[PDB]
């Protein structure tokens, strides 16, 4: 089998991108985060608290035939930027862009945090980093595609995020018309859950490229490229008037700037970011300074090649007995 849906950046800036996926039966539709830094699939339902629910689409576990309780089952989660939920939990059939999952666990949100319920474009997320991240207690429960990957034709999924604009989630196949050149392989370790890899160096603009190691993670789930401080502070020292902002919580620069490209290196292959990806607008209405994409990782405890790197390429996900990252540009 294989499934294929477009995903649809959720503002102008791109800060999030939502993928329709059906859940029970009939079909609830919801629009999801497709989150590769994460391995829980979480929405809003008929059970999150009512003041938290501030127009998302919530799903009604009631009104699905095929729901089931997982009974005494739990989840709880905290994200990197301080958001968090946690609830009950469901089996359901879901379904995304054609391919069908049957008893995958739906976790159902009785809380939510303010910046989920402020948020009305997304309605859950639906996590694709390994299950052994996954919160349910006292069973973890497995991500859609590890449920789903023995059926594909091939165990693999691509991103195709767009920049301002639709891209693609394709499960089970390569769509070997959707980027171009050789799509260059690279090692996973999965020690800490997620796909983390190591970037064989960096180039600011039109600079010569800087050969050293940068371990990371491949995170469609969060918005910005983080890394070392020393590679950030190159970057940004290219573009006249930026700055580190401790009051804004990173870099901003000049609206009035053209951006400089950034390029990371993925064995001997290039992806080039363009400037423009690097852009995510004033810090606030009507502000002449603009937050940067590009941030330090120090203090995180870790890289995440985030949505601006990512959209900057076609990404493959392998799934294969040894997991492996496909990177082309495209």
């Amino acid at each position: 089998s294989t499934g294929s849906a477009t995903t649809t950046p959720i503002d102008s800036l791109d800060d999030a991108y939502i993928t329709p996926v059906q859940i029970g039966t009939p079909a609830q539709t919801l629009n999801l985060d497709f989150d590769t830094g994460s391995s829980d699939l979480w929405v809003f339902s008929s059970e999150t608290t009512a003041s938290e629910v501030d127009g998302q689409t919530i799903y009604t576990p009631s009104k699905s035939t095929t729901a089931k309780l997982l009974s005494g089952a739990t989840w709880s989660i905290s994200y990197g930027d301080g958001s968090s939920s946690s609830g009950d939990v469901y089996t359901d059939t879901v379904s995304v862009g054609g391919l069908t999952v049957t008893g995958q666990a739906v976790e159902s949100a009785k809380k939510v945090s303010s910046s989920f319920t402020e948020d009305s474009t997304i309605d859950g997320l639906l996590g694709l980093a390994f299950s052994t991240l996954n919160t349910v207690s006292p069973t973890q429960q497995k991500t859609f595609f590890d449920n789903a990957k023995a059926s594909l034709d091939s165990p693999v999924f691509t991103a195709d995020l767009g920049y301002h604009a639709p891209g693609t989630y394709n499960f089970g196949f390569i769509d070997t018309t959707a980027y171009t050149g050789s799509i260059t392989y690279t090692a996973v370790s999965t020690k800490q859950g997620f796909w983390e890899w190591t970037s064989t160096g960096y180039a600011v603009g039109s600079g010569t490229f800087k050969s050293t190691s940068i371990d990371g993670i491949a995170d469609t789930g969060t918005t910005l490229l983080y890394l070392p401080a020393t590679v950030v502070s190159a970057y940004w020292a290219q573009v006249s008037g930026a700055k580190s902002s401790s009051s804004v919580g990173g870099y901003v620069f000049p609206c009035s700037a053209t951006l400089p490209s950034f390029t990371f290196g993925v064995g001997s292959a290039r992806i080039v970011i363009p400037g423009d990806y690097i852009d995510f607008g004033p810090i606030s209405t009507g502000s002449s300074s603009c937050f940067g994409g590009i941030q330090s990782s120090a203090g995180i405890g870790i890289n995440i090649f985030g949505d601006v790197a990512l959209k900057a390429a076609f990404v493959v996900f392998n799934g294969a007995t040894t997991p492996t990252l496909g990177f082309a540009s495209k």
